[PDB]
Parts: structure tokens; C-alpha cells; sequence
């Protein structure tokens, strides 16, 4: 195991674990619960933390930015990352034209306190804007020193491909990474086409949700000890689909794996999340927690790194038979 | 119909009606009646703002500036643009030189109030300036963050194309848009040229004049409630051209379309506004208005669009009897 | 006659007529002359200052700019142009490396109490300078907004032709226009090689010292009331010129010249500067001043232009005999 | 001789003697003794100085700020360079990425009270990063005017080659420069490959270590009035290279040179040095200096140099016995 390693093929090098803001800062947790979080995930070694504009309009970006000032770790120890889609109300608020990405970008590093972040990414592909306009948006904002790459997320292996091939053919900057989910029932893009990015065109992929928003930890059945997000407002969906006909069926191996995490002396969690890390594919993993203990007990999946053999991988396979192909 | 439509092919999204400033702003109208229109307008859904350093010798900008800070809009819910050629009575005050582009732009912004415009337009065609060199002006302004767009204004197809060939040549930024005239007695460039553009090159088309500066809303023999412009300080050219032998034969015809327009249940004003809009290739329709009744009547065009059959738009064309081809 | 022309094939329009400051401004002349000498050029349409960072150690361009700030005229009316090459005794304060012009340029600006000169000038070929640095250097300033455009001075045509060359490979900005010096002693250059230049890449020509430093004003035996520079501090070469075996031939020569001035009715002066008006070729001539009689009798050459018939300059050319061929 | 020239191919102008950092400021010696050894080396010409973000962690650049602030010496009579790659104990405070070169220089230049240095060099090669982010990343901070131009140290033919690649391939800047130790027993890079790069890319070379650390000058045997560094906090691995089977082999030839030094009438430092300048290869030399007495001596290698003959240097190959093939 390598603790940090590269970003895809640049020079960015990011711990294989990140800490995320998506439902938490500014939203779930409080400031001081996220102040605490952060401290923890830094002084462990990570340094790699994510956001978006659209985060809990913003607020978890300011949450973000305020510990980061206060706690005054150098900037050149951090790794930033934020995302850039949704950001308003009005019309020209939303998607990826130059207007939107110069003035969305600027707008989180207003609220972030922050001059620029390591890496933007385009939250989801844009339709209505070609990719010669967003591609020199991103290329822009880099050479505006607005941020040092830039990345993108749930975009499908040819439009990422689209953007490489405009950014050659126009000498912009390609993406350097893609931020896709991944887990054990969220697989196939990042076991079968990611890697075929990464050696064509060197794009890295960060992954997100290890956990499948908590419903891998089992918390739902058999799970460790926390809070329900599933329960919270607006996440109808999420509880939807735990108690969907399939929610139950993955419920049901989660009982399976359980089982394997026991017997290697681990949580399920830890099992999940280090089953993550096992791609040499995925240069980190973003993790989600509302308190201290699920954040160290995650943390705690480099552990159950090195005691998983392939066998025991091959063994989860079957459990989940969904290994993709 | 689509409320809000992407400008040309490039990502910017614009509501299919603007407010323009000319004549009015700074000049006809009082700074109270243009804080009005402009809020009738913003609340409205419009986001899209035309102005020019040259109207009312930069008053126009001025006033459109302040109302912006007054009432605290936020910059990324509106479109500003605004067009550069005759900033001056020096010899160098005018043009499409690097020199004036740059020096117009800056002094548009500071009456703005802004630190940039969403596209900034050539007003026209410059004769004493290569195309390269306006080109690279245009594209520097956008790098130097001053505009997100350039446009063009009064160029004939071949020039849109020769810049779009110099931009290809050396990796410049394109033009993304042509504001051109538009309305039931001026249509062979907008129906025939740009779509060919459109297909081409992507460019857009933003129309001008709906009313042909208020001559169709028949004003000048059966108009709809407001002032008059013809009789304005300085249009004696309007005044001709409506008193002309010819300004009386459409006059005629407007009398026939009067008819359409009550049978359709809306007035001459919003008949011919929806009339132009009827096109997939318009993007967007500049209005004209002195106050705010005659403001929310051309709002109401909108819903004039749906009636609009084919049929009714064959019997147009022959009262017009000017289709092009 | 056309009083202001095109620079070269660029946007830039010049006055046919520009007023430099070499041993003038902060030297020779008075603080008080000088504001008097630039409004009286000013005032009569003159648009075209040139300076250089060597002038009197910068102290030229000072003033220069002292009299732009307090007469308060606007920046878009004034075509203000420096050279760059000798601004110091320091190793690295002289020629044409990125880190000369760079600093060079962003010195004389401070001088002059501007943010940008329309023209930067490379007042003389560096040899210890690669063509592409160079070239990058002025391409970099243009873009940084610290000038408008660039030219050439003293450098021939192949080096001219080197400089375009770099440009298009590298897709930098070519030089615009080339300082030559051009009077009736001096043709060769301006008449035979600038043509050249102008149709193959469209470089202008701006032309100095019309009169050969005073030489041609016959003031050193027939002139017009004025000063002395040849009896300067420092111009013992001047002196030595004119006092040469061949500063006599020259001086004889004037003699013929004179008589057809009388002829034409105007001064001999008069003459010669409107004789470097009568190419196409020529953009703009640079006049040098030490007094407001010289300048009003200098702009009066254009008065002279007409009067000059093709037998007139065919009359010239016998006199002097040394028409380029 | 020439006291002053072109670094490599590029227009910047150097001495032929530099004065270096390492060890010294902010360390070894005393911000007297610096401002001391600074004042001589300008005073008697020399232009270059050369320092790293690693010197002393930062305490380097900060003392070689406050000389030359308190010095008030001009910024353009002087070649200031600083080298880039350990900035911290961080992850991502390390390296050639976009990232490190970015925050890397920024940091420096804050410690220097700079806003740019002349030549900012990669201190070595790094494996993690592709050459066309590093590259990319050197032209950018050249064109954000915090860097003139950019140089290589510690880098392979090959890997200069490909850096010139990358920067011909996307048209970005290629280094000028490399930094190499060079002196009586390392000899190789310098002698045999650099030369090669000039003539191919017109790199130059700047060399460092003209003593070996001091190893040259004899003063661990018959050694010039100066201190111990071999003696120094940290630098055992010096003293074992002196004190090793061959630090006593090169420790007997200098006894063999020691004479020919004293038959030409100078130190064998001197000697030594103006041994590194009989290259026109080498641009400049960087000296080491913990004194005004060693630093004069040093800079008295100039008058060493023309004595130097075709057999004084074969006989030199002799006793050495390494000369490069
Ligand atoms: N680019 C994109 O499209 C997206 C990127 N992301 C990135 O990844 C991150 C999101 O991960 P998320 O998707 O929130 O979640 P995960 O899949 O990692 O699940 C984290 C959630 O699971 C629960 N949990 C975590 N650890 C434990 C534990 N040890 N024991 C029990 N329960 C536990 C908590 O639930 P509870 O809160 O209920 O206690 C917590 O909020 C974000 O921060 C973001 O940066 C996320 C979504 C989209
Ligand atoms: N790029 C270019 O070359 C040009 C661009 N434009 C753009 O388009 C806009 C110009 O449109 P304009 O050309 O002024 O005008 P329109 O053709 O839209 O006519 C508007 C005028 O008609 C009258 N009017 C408007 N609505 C009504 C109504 N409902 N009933 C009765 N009369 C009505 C008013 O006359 P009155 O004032 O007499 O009451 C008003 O000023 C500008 O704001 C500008 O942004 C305009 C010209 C050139
Ligand atoms: N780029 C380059 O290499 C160079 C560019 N230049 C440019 O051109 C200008 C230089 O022109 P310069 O070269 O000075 O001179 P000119 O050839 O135009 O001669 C001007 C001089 O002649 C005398 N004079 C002018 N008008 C009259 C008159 N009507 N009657 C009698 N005597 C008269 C004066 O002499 P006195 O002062 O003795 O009274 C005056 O200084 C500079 O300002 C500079 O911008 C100049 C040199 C090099
Ligand atoms: N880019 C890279 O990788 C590197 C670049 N460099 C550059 O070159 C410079 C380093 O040279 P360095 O490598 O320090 O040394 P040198 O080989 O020039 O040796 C200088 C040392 O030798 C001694 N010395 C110097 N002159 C005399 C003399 N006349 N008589 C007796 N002893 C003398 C001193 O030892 P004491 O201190 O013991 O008195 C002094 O510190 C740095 O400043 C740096 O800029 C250096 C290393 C790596």
C-alpha cells in the first residue's frame, strides 16, 4: 500500500483517502462537529477534502473555508476540490459555459476564502454547452490561477474522451480526473472503462459514496454506530430505495459480508471501504461521516488493506455476483 | 416555445426577449422610467441587456449601470452586452483597432460599473482595421476577463465568416453571435444568411427593431398607446422614412395585418414581436420602450406565439408580400 | 492628401505629421516650451508623440508625461510610442532580452504616468538576443496590456522579415512598423526596402529626422530662425558632419534646393518635410522642435504638398543625385 | 575574456562569477557577513546570485531579500535565481507539479520580497510528474511575470531534450538553462554532454561547486585562511568523502596541482576556478564563500585565467588523469 499516491497521471499527489462535504458541512453536522472532522482527517494524513457549489447552497463551502482559516494549516498542504454545475436560481446560474465556470469558481472561492483550489470539477455533463467552450473555461480559470487542474464527474468514457480531444486539438489543458461512484454495487465504470482512461489518456478517478450513502455499513440491519441520513429531509429517494424489492435483496448480502469482516477482524465498513482501495485504479476514495467515530473507524480501512487476499476478494465476488464484465 | 435559448451554439442562455437601450436610456426617458422597465423586465424572466458606448455618449450605460447596483441584482443572473465603434470625436476614438476595442470596452465598463460584459459586439464593420488584428483584440479582452463573448453587428456573412477563419488560423476565440435587424419589412438576412451561419459556424442571431422603431405597431395611423420617436430630436430620418412614398405603402399593409392581429386576439406590436420569434434561428428579439405599458404589451407577444399557425403565416406573407428567397 | 493614414497595414491611424523629443524634451528645451511645443501639435491634430527611455535618462519621457496629465487630454486621443534598448549602466539594463523589455518598458511607463504605450519600439537590433525571445517579450507585453502594438527601429529588412517569421511560427504578434531615418541625404532604406516590407507583411514606416538633425533647414548657412544643436553639449559628431568635405557638398546642394522652395513659396524646410510626405510609403514623419516657429513652420509643409509636381521632385532629384536605385 | 555573458543562447546577460547561498546564508555565516560578501560581489561586478527554497529552510532567501532591500540596489542590475523542489515536509510540498512549482515560487519570492526571480530552476528531476505539466506549469509562471525564464539541475541530456520537446509540441518556453556541479574531479556532464545541448537547444550551463565544497582548495591539507564546512551540522557525509580511500587519492593530486599553481603565482583556489572558466561552455561559475577573504580570493581566479595555457591545462589532465572521453 502507497498512502499517497497520484491523481491519475499528474503531479498531484493525494492521500487514498478524502474526506468529503456533501450533506454534512453546513447542512447535517455542525461547524464544530466539521471542525473536528477535518482536524482528525489532517492530521492523519489526509489532505485531500471536497466540495461543490451546490453543497447546502454554499454553506458548506463558507464551513469549509472557516476551518481551514482558523486552523491555519498552509495552503500548500491542502488539496481542495470543488465542484461546478448548480449554482442559482436564475437561468445563467446553472451548466458549463464560460459564464457559468468563471463566475460559479469565483463565487466558491469567495466562499472559501480562498485565492484557488487544486482541482475543479464539472459536476455533471452539460448538454447545452459545447466542449470547446467549457474546455477553455477550465483551461482559463487554471491559467488565471483560479485553480491548478481540473476534472470531471459522472461524464460518460467518450465525452471525457471529447475533452481530451479538444484540448489537443486546441492546445487547452485535458482533465486530469473523474470523480465517480464506487462501491460493491456501484462497480462496472471504474473497474472496466476508468482504467482504459487512465492508460489512453492518463484521467485518474476519485471515487465517491464507499459506503452507498451509509447503506453499505449495514446501519440499516446490522450497522455501526452513528445517525440516519436516510431520515433526513429530502432524502425520500435514499430511504426509497433502501426499502425498495432490491434495496432488501443487497441488504441481504451485506449479511454475507458481515460475516467476512468479522472473520478478518474488521468492520463492515472498514471492509467496504478498503475493498475500494484495492484497485491500483483508484487514486483515492472520498469519505463520508457525520461524526468522529465513523470518521476514524473508516479511516481505519488501510488496516484491513493488507489481509485481503485475493481470495477473499474473489469470495465477496460471489457474494455480490455483479463483478463487472 | 422555449423561454430561455441557448445564444447560437454557444452556452450562454439568454430569455428570447432583451431589453435594448437605445434611444431611451439616458435620453428619451427619465432614470425613474428606466428603473422601471428594467425591473418589469428582470422580474419578468428577461435577462438580456443591450447597450452601446455610443448611445446618448455613454448615458445609456451609466443609467443601465446604476440601476444594476441599485437594485442589487446578481451579476450571474443578468446578460450585459454592450457594442464598440464610435466612442469619441478623436481620430483613434473609433473603429475596430486593438487600440479602440480595448480602450472602448474599458470605458463602457467604468460607465457600467462592471468588470466585464457578457459579450461585447463590434457595432459594425471596420474598414481600415485587418480582420486578424480585431480578432486578437476581441479574443484579448475575453482572456483579459473585460468580456465572456464577442459578437458582431452589421457584418455581412463573408466578413462573420473571415473572422471565424481568422480565429481558426491562429487559435483565436470565434464570434459567437450577429445582432442583426429584424422585422416584417427587413427579412432576407435574417431568414436566409444567418441560419447558413447558424449550420456553419454556430453563430446566433439576436434581432433588433421588432416594431421597426415603432413603425409596425402602426403608431402613425393605428397605434397602440405611447410617445413618438419620429418626432424625436434627430430622427428626421425616421420621420422621412415614414412619410416617404414607400413609408406609406407599408403603412397599407400594416392596416391588412391590423386585421390578423384583432382576429388573433392581440395588438400589431405583439403579432409582429411573436412574428419574429416564430424562428427556431432568432435566439433572442431586442425591445424598444419608452414606458411601461408599452413594455408589458411586447412581454405579452409571448403568448401571441402558440396562436400563430402556418396558415396565418403564409397570409402574412402575402399581405407583406416580401418573403425571401 | 490624407492627414491621418493607417501605420503599416495595422488599425493604428496616425497623424501624417508626429512630434518627438529626442534632445528636446527634458534637455535641450524648457519644461515650459515643451507643454507649449505638444499643444500647439496637439491643437493641430498632431495625434503622434515618440519617445525612448534613453531620451535625456528619461527625464524626455517624464516630461512628456506631465504634460499628458496636465493638460488633461484623453488617453484615446493621443498616440503615444517609446523605444527600448539602452535604459542603464547595468550589465542586464540594456538590449533586447524578455528581462530588458519587461522591465524597460514597465520603467518608462512609470515615467511617463501611463499604464501603456500605443507603440513599443526595439530602439535597435540586439545581437545577443535570440529573434524568438525577443519576440515573445513584445508578443507578452501587448498581451499584459502595456502596450498596443510593437514595431522595429534600425534593423534591416531580412531581421524585419526574421521577426514575422518567429511570430507566425510560434503564433506571436509581427511587428507592426519600422523607425528609419529618411530626408533628402538619406533615401535608400524608405524608398527601395520599407515598400517591401509593407506589401509582403504589411510593415509601416515611420520616418525621423526630416531635416538630418537641422542640417537640411540650411541653418548652417541659409536657415531659419532658430537655436543651434550642432553646437551642443555632446554633438561635437554632429558638427563634425556638417563641417566634413561632404557636410560642404550637402550644404551646396541646399543652396539649388532653396532656390526652389523660394520658387514653390515656402521655406526650405517646408520643402524637405513635405518631400518625405509625397510617398504613399510613409506613414507618419517625426518632427523635432526646439521652438514654437519651427514647429508652426514645419506643420505648414503640408501646405507645400500639393504644390508639389512630379518635374518639381524629378527637379530635386538632379540636385541631389542620388535618387535609390 | 568576457567578463560578462550570455547565459546559454537566451539575451540574458551574466559575470562569469556568481555568488551562491548554500550552507551560507541564514546559516553558516551571519547577516553581516552576508550583506558584506553581497556588497563585494556587486561592487565588483557580479550579477548573479543564486539561492533555493530548501537553503536553510527559506532563511536564505529571506537574508538575500533584506541585502537588497537595504542595499536599494536596482532590480534590473541584478540576475537573481532560485531553485524549486523540497519546500516542506507535506506531501504535496514536494516535486515538479503544477502545484508545488506554483506555491513553491510564490513562497520564495515572499521570502526574497520579490515579485519575480530572473531564472527560477528545477532542483532536480522528478519522476512523479510528466514533463508537460512541469513545463506548462515553468511558462506559466514566466508569462504571470514571476519568473524571466526557466532552467533544469541535476537532469539528464535526455530529460532537458524532452522538456524542449514538450515546450516545441504545445508551443510553451524551453529551460535556458542547466545547473551542474563542475570542478577538477567532476568533469564529464559539463565537458562532454552540455556542450551538445547548446549547439542542439541552446542551453547553457551554469556550474556550481567550483572547490568541491571546499575539498579543492586544499584546506584539509594544504588549504587557503578560511573555516571548516566538512566540520558543519549535518554534512558527514562531506568529511567521510574527505576522509575516504579516494578523498585521499584527489587529496594527493591537489598536492601535484598546488605546484602549478604556485608556478603561475596564485591560490590553488584560484587556480581551480579559473580552471571551470576556461570553458566558453560554462556561462558562469557560482561561487561559495563564507568570507570576504575567500570570496576575493576567489574572484581573483579572473586574473588566473589568461595565464592559463594549451599545456598548463594538459598538464593539469595528466595529474588529474580524468579527463573527459
Ligand atoms: N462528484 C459527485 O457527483 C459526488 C461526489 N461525492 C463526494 O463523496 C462524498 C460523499 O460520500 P457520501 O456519498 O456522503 O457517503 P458514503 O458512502 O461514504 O457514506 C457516508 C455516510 O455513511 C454513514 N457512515 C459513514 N461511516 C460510517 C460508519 N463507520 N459506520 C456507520 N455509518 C457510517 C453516515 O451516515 P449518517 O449521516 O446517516 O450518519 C455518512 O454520512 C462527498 O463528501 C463528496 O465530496 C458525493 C456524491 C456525489
Ligand atoms: N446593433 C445594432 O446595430 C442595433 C441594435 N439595436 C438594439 O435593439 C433595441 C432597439 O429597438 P428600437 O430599435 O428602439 O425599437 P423597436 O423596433 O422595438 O420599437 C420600439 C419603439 O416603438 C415604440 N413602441 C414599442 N412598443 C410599443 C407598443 N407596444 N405600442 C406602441 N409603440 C410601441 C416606441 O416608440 P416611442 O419611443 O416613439 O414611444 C419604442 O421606442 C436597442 O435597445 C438596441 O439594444 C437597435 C438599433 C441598432
Ligand atoms: N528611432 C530612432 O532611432 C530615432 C528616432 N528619432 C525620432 O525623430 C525625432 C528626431 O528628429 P531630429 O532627429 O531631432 O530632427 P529633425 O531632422 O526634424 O531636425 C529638427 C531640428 O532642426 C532644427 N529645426 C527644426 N525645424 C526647424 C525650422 N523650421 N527652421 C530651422 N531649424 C529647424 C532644430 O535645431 P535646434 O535644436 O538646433 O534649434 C531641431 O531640433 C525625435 O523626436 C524622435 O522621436 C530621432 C532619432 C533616432
Ligand atoms: N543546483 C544545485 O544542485 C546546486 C547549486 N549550488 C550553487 O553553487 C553554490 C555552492 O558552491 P559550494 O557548492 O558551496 O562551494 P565551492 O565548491 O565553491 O566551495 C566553497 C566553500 O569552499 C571554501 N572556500 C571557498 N573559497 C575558499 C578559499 N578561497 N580558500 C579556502 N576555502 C575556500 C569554503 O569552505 P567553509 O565554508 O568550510 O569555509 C566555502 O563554503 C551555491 O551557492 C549554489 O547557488 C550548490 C549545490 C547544488
Amino acid at each position: 500500500l502507497q498512502f499517497y499516491r497520484n491523481l491519475g497521471k499528474s503531479g498531484l499527489r493525494v492521500s487514498c483517502l478524502g474526506l468529503g462535504t456533501w450533506v454534512t458541512f453546513g447542512g447535517q453536522i455542525t461547524d464544530e462537529m466539521a471542525e473536528h472532522l477535518m482536524t482528525l482527517a489532517y492530521d492523519n494524513g489526509i489532505n485531500l477534502f471536497d466540495t461543490a457549489e451546490v453543497y447546502a447552497a454554499g454553506k458548506a463551502e463558507v464551513v469549509l473555508g472557516n476551518i481551514i482559516k482558523k486552523k491555519g494549516w498552509r495552503r500548500s498542504s491542502l488539496v481542495i476540490t470543488t465542484k461546478i454545475f448548480w449554482g442559482g436560481k436564475a437561468e445563467t446560474e446553472r451548466g458549463l459555459s464560460r459564464k457559468h465556470i468563471i463566475e460559479g469558481l469565483k463565487a466558491s472561492l469567495e466562499r472559501l476564502q480562498l485565492e484557488y483550489v487544486d482541482v475543479v470539477f464539472a459536476n455533471r455533463p452539460d448538454p447545452n454547452t459545447p466542449m470547446e467552450e467549457t474546455v477553455r473555461a477550465m483551461t482559463h480559470v487554471i491559467n488565471q490561477g483560479m485553480a491548478m487542474y481540473w476534472g470531471t464527474s459522472r461524464w460518460s468514457s467518450m465525452e471525457i474522451m471529447e475533452a481530451y480531444s479538444v484540448a489537443r486539438q486546441f492546445n487547452l489543458i485535458p482533465p486530469i480526473c473523474e470523480q465517480a461512484e464506487y462501491h460493491m454495487f456501484q462497480r462496472e465504470k471504474v473497474e472496466v472503462q476508468l482504467p482504459e482512461l487512465f492508460h489512453k489518456i492518463g484521467v485518474g478517478a476519485m471515487t465517491w459514496s464507499p459506503l452507498a450513502c451509509g447503506i453499505v455499513s449495514g446501519k440499516y440491519d446490522s450497522g455501526i454506530p452513528p445517525y440516519s441520513r436516510a431520515s433526513l429531509k429530502g432524502y425520500q429517494w435514499l430511504k426509497d430505495k433502501i426499502l425498495s424489492e432490491e434495496g432488501r435483496r443487497q441488504q441481504a448480502k451485506l449479511k454475507e459480508l458481515q460475516a467476512i469482516a468479522e472473520r478478518l477482524g474488521c468492520t463492515l465498513p472498514q471492509l467496504a471501504i478498503a475493498w475500494c482501495l484495492r484497485n491500483e485504479g483508484v487514486s483515492s476514495v472520498l469519505l463520508g461521516a457525520s461524526n468522529a467515530e465513523q470518521l476514524m473507524e473508516n479511516i481505519g480501512a488501510i488496516q484491513v488493506l493488507p489481509k485481503l487476499s485475493s481470495s477473499i476478494v474473489h469470495e465477496i465476488d460471489s457474494i455480490l455476483g455483479n463483478k463487472p464484465y
